């Protein structure tokens, strides 16, 4: 068995895809292992780059082609190269874009947190054939600033665990477990956007829905009151357009189903307070107390449907 | 006739293009036969892997072609291999990500059911050269969770039969069947956010138009029926906006002419049970009964429109 | 002159692009022609399958490249393969996928009817040296189905012209034509969604916005008119956002303007009917017998602008 | 030096992105000169296509690579091939779809007049090792029908120039002019459907929203100038949707603004129309006579705008 | 060590992402040094282009691979080529069209000013073995007129430091300090079109929406203002729709915060006004001395948040 040696930097995270449950990756990989002693030029490393190493394979070099499994297509593999050490050390040196996919739930979804996985496995050597011996996760260059969307908590945590596949007992019995790397990264979203323009305005419009038991009348009050509810259309329009598509419902989603449960609550009030006659003639007040007590009641909902 | 044993791993089935009719799906395939006995470095099966392939058939080795009758372009094949035993048996496993077409029925769209079809067949050679022995699809990856947009409702089911191709009998006479793989993976969609965001309020619009006929004069009726129409406006715009393209009327665009209809069955009730006047002056309260049968009339037609 | 018979399967035709004025084709192309008799191993007919062929034509092996005129870029070519028989007839058949070009004319968009032509020609040899002997399309998998966006209707229509180019005159005269197959496939658009969602609630839309005339005072019209207009701008919205981009107005967006057209003829009609006073204070009625003929006045301009 | 004769065919032009300034173009390239003489099978032309190209090249074939200047990456190049003529003479035809760059001034949109521009320029040879001789232009394909959305306005202006490059006075003295040839293509675009769809009811809205004087009392100007100003700022969103992003205001958006200008001095007229008041009781006629004139004023203000 | 001398040409810089912090940028970059003396054909520079490199390096050619370092996945590499002088210097000048990142800072977003960097690096080669020894930047194409959306103020800045790596410290102790060329080009964000179109409007729809306080009773101002709270909705929604996506806020989300803040404001003085009563009677007109004020005070909010 060979003992490989991994270490991975992470260059940049992004282009988190909600739907997909995508989210894209650049950095560098660098594996290396130990062979066969050789002679290069000199003393010093011989450094075979890009398309050099095809030439290096076809003469009967061993280069092991460690995939990621749960990339999504092929990475976009830039640069690599070879450097060979007379000793009889080689160290394979890529950079990598890819499109990873993991299992994401957004169901809170302003206040998400998130990890990212990468998993790294050899595509035909079992682990009694190559097998990792360690792994080093560099993301200094990832910042925790206001600009990012993603605050990255604390360093990556790597894992070394042997996968059994058990579909190879039939061609290849007693050797089937894969030796495979983890690497987790914590992530926390950004909610600052959408406190300050989805949150407020939202409370904002619900708090001044209730003020329509202000009003004298009652032709006055369901008129106000079917105003507020095309308000409240155009306003769950507005974050429908600016929000990441998901297939079940976020907080903000929450908060808008509030929002027309206030203004249908508040349309029955008026037509039951009204209706409230003996034959058609006599007005009403006492229901209408409610324009300090059902602010409170909708209030306590909600406050409970947070807890 | 040579005996192909195909396996083919998914591991995810995603990007559903309602409008093409398309969907991805990524995971492995691998098909293995049994040919000439050879000689391999010692007694242990050699593996050659990506790029060393076509350096191999280049020497004569036999590696057919199986291509996706249903694919759209070409698979994004990754990484793949060849591994050769010295009793002859070779296996070639490759690893594939698609865009995959079939022939889909939106027509019940939030509460939909669809089948997820893979097609595969030998590129050259008919069914007296190259025959399929069995196939086994292994689908553990893919969960059936709420986060989850579709839910697979039970295993694959697998079928092996024998296209006729007419056009090949000017060519090849007596010879021109070819054995086809297929493969149907069921599912239905997660109906819980096109449940909560859009039927509800949605009925709660078309429940809270029907209380116009409470308004006691006659230019209020008008003016709140003309706000009502303009809110149906745009909650039809605001499911045209988060929703996916058809040819076809959904669910929800029935329901949304529903609200149509009620609105203007509102209106034109208006103007009739006002226009009913000698000369202009007698006034009338006799089919304003409707604030109670009318919302069960429309009711009831919407439920006879469900069965 | 070497005689070509090509055969083209036509899989699939989507995506239709109006303001490109593209669509995708997926589909076969067989083409056959006749060389020189060959020693292949047995009598059996040789088959060179993708990457093998260009050993093939580095051994002076004779394939044409049939390009397709009207395409766009260049077709995503997947497996190809050349049959080889002892006899001396080579067979290349090929699987394309490409986006092409035609001249559409959207003018009726939703009672639209095209035609998608396919053109093929050598893309070096003329007429002297290769010419085509006849053209077969098979298009049995194309449905006519209520799913399918376009209806195809009929078989398509082939031909097989000879194109001349004036601008080879200078180095090469007197063969300059080159020989080019024309495929045409008729289809028109299924019209159902857009004319349950968008020619009906229009259609009820500015039938309703003519009963503005039976409000008694004069505020409450105008008013009134002005809620109809915001109605009809956030309509021409909705049908704006589901509809695909053209240079020239549709059949809907001759509708679209029907619509202002009303609103502003209504407003028109309401100031004059207003605005016949002695001095400020008589009021009128004449005019206003425009409830009855106005709508049939406006009905008959737009009937007589379908004819 | 060796002249290079160079024949442009544009078969058609689209695809005008607004943002990024680019536009794309796809059609052929024929350039031809004249070498040395070769022995060819027989005394035909012989001709090599694609692939074979490179087998060439590597005998020592002198193919120049002739680049575009103002490409944005690198064009799709389809097929291409080489012709040879025992005489000496080599033409090399290729086709290309390229994503072309230019610097275009959409400051008058719908009444647009653009230029297309094609430059070509030799990647590595200077004019005093490879001139070009001429270049014909054929766009005897791109039409000028209501249909296009751009009007090709007369045949294609073709200019050959010897570009200076200073920063290969220190590698290369006394030679670094390269022979460019250039190519303009005039168009203007089809203002009909923005005519039609967008400057008519825009016209309109801002001519009915002068008719709030007519009015008799306060408080209903002040609502129905709200309602106009909530019509505009809805308008303003159905012209931002269906048209292209740019870094400086259009026609039509400054007309959007005009219209915000008319809403507000309207609202400003109707304040200090109506607060013209010794203590708070005293009404007013005399600067309500601006019916007939703030109309003319602010159309004198737009046509002087024009002008 | 190497002495390698760089020069960039900068075509064009566009496409700025907000959300991914990447930019296009397109043009030149041409690098050269001094090896081994050789025997070209006759006296003059041997120019190899594209391909004919890749055999140039099998014959053991040294041509190191600059990378950018902050680039994203692999840049679009078009032509390229050597050239090689009897004297021993070589010369390699590639054309890229890359997709660069960089930490860019949004937060004052129409009246903005990032800087673009590209940075360069050997992909092996330490510094002990290739350094550069200096690098020019030509930046002359790209315009500052109205048009473009980014003017370019000043030439760019170049800097040559050596960045150290501590994880080679394993494999290769004391060379691990690697030579890097940085290149900042500073722009401002042209701020007219979101200056007309955003700005404007939005002051004078918060300007408007004071002059509810002139209306007489009490009912019509809650009506009123739940009219301009639509209107403030309906435009936070067109300012989403043509606007760049960001994690944070811009200065047109505070300006439309503060037009909710002014909305509500207005609505909560409206109902403290009519409330202070008695016992339901007693009008007031003292605190609606806010129509003067009210407006000073949050113009000072608004202009001390400015500051
Ligand atoms: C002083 C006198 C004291 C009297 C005491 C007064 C107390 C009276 C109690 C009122 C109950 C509160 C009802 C008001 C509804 C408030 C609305 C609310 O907070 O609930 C949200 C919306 O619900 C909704 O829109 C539901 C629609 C509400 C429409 C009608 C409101 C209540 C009227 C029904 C009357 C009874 C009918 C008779 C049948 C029993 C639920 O979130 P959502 O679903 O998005 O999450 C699903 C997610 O978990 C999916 O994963
Ligand atoms: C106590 C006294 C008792 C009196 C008894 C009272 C009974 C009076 C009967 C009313 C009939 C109901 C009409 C109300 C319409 C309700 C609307 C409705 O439910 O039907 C839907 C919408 O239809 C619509 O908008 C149609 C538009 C409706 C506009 C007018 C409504 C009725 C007024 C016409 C009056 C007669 C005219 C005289 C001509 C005969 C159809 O779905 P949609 O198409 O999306 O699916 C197509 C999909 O299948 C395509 O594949
Ligand atoms: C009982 C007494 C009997 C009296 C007799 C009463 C008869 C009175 C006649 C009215 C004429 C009808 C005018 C009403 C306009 C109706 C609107 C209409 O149908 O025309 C469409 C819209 O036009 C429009 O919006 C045009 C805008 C209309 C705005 C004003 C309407 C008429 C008011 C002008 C008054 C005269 C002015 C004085 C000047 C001569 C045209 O489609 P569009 O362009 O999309 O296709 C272009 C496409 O072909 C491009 O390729
Ligand atoms: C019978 C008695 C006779 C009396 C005589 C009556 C005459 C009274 C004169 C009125 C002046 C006209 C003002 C009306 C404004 C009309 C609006 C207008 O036409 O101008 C457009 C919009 O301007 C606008 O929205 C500007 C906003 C207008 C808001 C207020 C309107 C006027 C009220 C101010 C009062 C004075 C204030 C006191 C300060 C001096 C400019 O296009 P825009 O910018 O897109 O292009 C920029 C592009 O060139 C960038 O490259
Ligand atoms: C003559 C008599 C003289 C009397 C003296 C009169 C003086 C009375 C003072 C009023 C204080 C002004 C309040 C009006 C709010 C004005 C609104 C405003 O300007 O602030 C913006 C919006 O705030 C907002 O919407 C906040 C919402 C405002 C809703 C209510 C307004 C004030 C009512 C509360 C009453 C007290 C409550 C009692 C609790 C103490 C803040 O930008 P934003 O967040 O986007 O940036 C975050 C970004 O920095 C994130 O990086």
């Amino acid at each position: 068995p060979v003992d490989v040696s991994v270490s991975i930097f992470i260059n940049k995270i992004y282009g988190v895809n909600t739907l997909e449950q995508t989210y894209k990756v650049d950095g560098y990989i660098v594996a290396q292992w130990t062979g066969k002693p050789r002679k290069t030029p000199g003393d010093k490393p011989l450094i075979v780059e890009n398309t050099q190493i095809e030439r290096w394979i076809n003469n009967g070099l061993w280069v092991p082609a460690l995939e990621f499994i749960n990339v999504v297509g092929s990475p976009d593999t830039g640069n690599k190269r070879l450097m060979l050490f007379p000793d009889g050390r080689v160290i394979y040196n890529a950079r990598f874009l890819g499109s990873f996919s993991n299992d994401m739930d957004f169901r809170l979804f302003p206040f998400d947190r998130q990890q990212f996985v990468l998993e790294l496995e050899p595509f035909s050597y079992n682990n009694q054939q190559l097998r990792f011996s360690d792994i080093q996760v560099y993301t200094e260059n990832i910042d925790n600033e206001e600009i990012d969307e993603w605050w990255i908590r604390g360093k990556a945590s790597t894992h070394i665990s042997d996968i059994r596949y058990d579909h190879l007992s039939s061609v290849q019995p007693n050797q089937n477990e894969f030796s495979r790397i983890t690497v987790r990264i914590d992530a926390v979203r950004n909610p600052s956007y959408y406190l300050w323009s989805f949150i407020l305005p939202l409370g904002l419009i619900i708090a001044a829905s209730w003020s329509v038991f202000w009003l004298e009348s009652f032709s006055e009050r369901l008129q106000t009151s079917f105003t507020l509810m095309l308000t409240v259309v155009a306003y769950a329009f507005y974050t429908s357009n600016i929000l990441p598509r998901l297939p079940y419902t976020t907080v903000i989603d929450q908060m808008i189903i509030a929002g027309y449960g206030s203004i249908f609550a508040a349309i029955l009030l008026i037509i039951f307070a009204h209706h409230r006659q003996a034959n058609g003639v006599e007005d009403d007040l006492l229901i209408q107390r409610c324009r300090l007590a059902f602010p409170l009641g909708f209030l306590a909902i909600g406050c409970v449907l947070v807890i």
